[PDB]
């Protein structure tokens, strides 16, 4: 993967220094980013959004739903894709962990302004119990 590049000097520096895992100790790679690149050209979604904070919003914004039925492939984008926003958004994050949360803080703003749907709900969905 290398049709164009998605961080700056400066959020490449930013890059390497987010960690992978909440106790771990290993920080983020190219390794990653490259990885979401070549994978949303398959999702009908090109890798110059990538570059874009705007880009990264739209995206993860989809999978966000999709998040109930997707596969580790979208599991791994997601999780990827939201320690790269966070960045581009100038936003430093302590981990893999912290960033989704994070991400959930700054969007839970805006689903406010939406929340006509989730209230005054109309329909017994099937419910479960397996974790």
């Amino acid at each position: 993967g290398a049709r164009a590049s998605v961080l700056s000097g400066g959020e490449l520096d930013k890059w390497e220094k987010i960690r992978l895992r909440p106790g771990g100790k290993k920080q983020y790679k190219l390794k990653h980013i490259v990885w979401a690149s070549r994978e949303l050209e398959r999702f009908a979604v090109n890798p110059g959004l990538l570059e874009t904070s705007e880009g990264c919003r739209q995206i993860l914004g989809q999978l966000q739903p999709s998040l109930q039925t997707g596969s580790e492939e979208l599991r791994s984008l997601y999780n990827t894709i939201a320690v790269l926003y966070c960045v581009h958004q100038r936003i430093d994050v302590k981990d893999t962990k912290e960033a989704l949360d994070k991400i959930e803080e700054e969007q839970n703003k805006s689903k406010k302004k939406a929340q006509q749907a989730a209230a005054d709900t109309g329909n017994n969905s099937q419910v479960s119990q397996n974790y």
